[PDB]
């Protein structure tokens, strides 16, 4: 056809052209990612993208607001007239305040038992030790931790979820070569020899 | 062709400040291949940033979702039906006016009066029905004479205008010069 990286690269931005539904909250990370030409770079973009399809997803299967800016817990709450400092930098995947009730959001993909498990610990002990700081504030927290096991989600359909996986792999796996061939290339060792004139 | 649509696609890429509001829009017109398509998404596109401008200029908020006067009111508290379907290109309700934004781009002062005088009868038409809600309309009807934004480099602007300008050029194929020499002649 053929598939020398260049084309791995455009039947990604058809699949995200064609294949990933058109929701306002992947705007921004869909054009960040068609952007992109260099091959580490789109795999970069292209896994970013793929996780704001499933944390959105998961905002709204929890009934809430996917944090769709990264704001802190302390900015969502001072954002609401809600005067809370002192407490850890936590950003949730999603939230929602009723009426003194917090709703938070983590959620995460684990592809074995171990490490879901531990992660399901991790996020649930991560939201629990800010329950105090609220209840001062004084808010009664929500705390939502959504594991999941695969990276299926609402706005793509699984075979093109699949074959764009796949595709990403074949452009790290190959990105993989490029990496490695400037290893021997003459500005890696000039690089190399940059830094010892620095540090 | 193709390279006419390529070079479409880095000036949008790189050549349009990235703020949110035109993200939509870009990638309905990053995702068209056919000229006609590419062309009228083109246009959308310099209008937003018009539209985008006008609003910023205007002190009132762009109406990105195409919502309706009926509903940016509703989501105020002003439940005010039997109103036209007017959507405007901006509005702030602020106490209780409602600014309404009508803007519009023209290249001839006799077209731009034109147009100037239409987006005026367009808004005062449901200033009325907006004082029986309680709400008074503040129209504002903001006419430019080009396309300079705040989006793009004026270069860059012009480069846009002259690629589509060629998609529109080219939307031509002889093709009348074989109307009725098959096309008008089928019902004869
Ligand atoms: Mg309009
Ligand atoms: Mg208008």
């Amino acid at each position: 056809h053929h598939h020398h990286h260049d084309e791995i690269i455009s039947e990604l931005r058809e699949l995200c052209l064609n294949y990933i539904e058109q929701d306002e909250r992947l705007s921004r990370q869909k054009l960040n990612f068609l952007g992109q030409r260099e091959p580490r770079m789109v795999l970069i973009e292209g896994l970013k993208l793929l996780s704001r399809c499933i944390e959105i997803d998961s905002a709204d299967k929890s009934g809430c607001t996917h944090n769709h800016d990264d704001k802190s817990v302390e900015t969502i709450l001072v954002e609401s007239g809600i005067v809370c400092p002192g407490l850890p930098l936590i950003i949730p995947d999603g939230y929602k305040l009723i009426d003194n009730s917090l709703i938070l959001l983590e959620c995460f993909v684990r592809s074995t038992p171990a490490s879901f498990e531990k992660k399901f610990i991790e996020d649930t002990n991560k939201l629990a030790c800010i329950r105090e700081d609220l209840a001062v504030a004084g808010v009664t927290l929500v705390p939502i931790v959504d594991g999941r096991c695969d990276y299926d989600n609402s706005f793509m359909p699984e075979w093109a979820n699949f074959k764009f996986r796949d595709l990403l792999f074949k452009l790290l796996e190959y990105s993989n070569q490029d990496e490695k061939v400037f290893e021997e290339s003459e500005y890696f060792r000039l690089c190399e020899s940059l830094k010892t004139t620095i540090d």
